[PDB]
């Protein structure tokens, strides 16, 4: 509250980790159905059902542009794109696998990194 701090967790590699993080889920092999944002022209249903679409370029267009106030905002971004490709692929689909598998590896990421 005020005039009274809990202790300072040093944030200031957190850019630095958060684009080496991306970098490594840009590269992985299943990144393909996310590393562009969705053709909502040639893609039916997609507009009208994920309200907030995300993608890997639009996360890494953010993070160079100053778009993330902290570490969480960029982790729910990152979130974002699996819980939508949840929301729209069968399980047992290859983009519906691609996606569990990322988030998977982006999970064990976040916490080897920062927690
Ligand atoms: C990421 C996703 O959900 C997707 C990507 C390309 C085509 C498609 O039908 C779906
Ligand atoms: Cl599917």
């Amino acid at each position: 509250s005020m005039s009274v701090k809990k202790p300072k967790r040093d944030d200031s590699k957190d850019l630095a980790l958060c684009s080496m993080i991306l970098t490594e889920m840009e590269t992985h092999e299943d990144a393909w159905p996310f590393l562009l944002p969705v053709n909502l022209k040639l893609v039916p249903g997609y507009k009208k059902v994920i309200k907030k679409p995300m993608d890997f370029s639009t996360i890494r267009e953010k993070l160079s542009s100053g778009q993330y106030p902290n570490l969480e905002t960029f982790a729910l971004d990152v979130r974002l794109v699996f819980d939508n490709c949840e929301t729209f692929n069968e399980d047992d689909s290859d983009i519906g696998r691609a996606g569990h598998n990322m988030r998977k590896y982006f999970e064990k990421k976040w916490t080897d990194t920062f927690k």
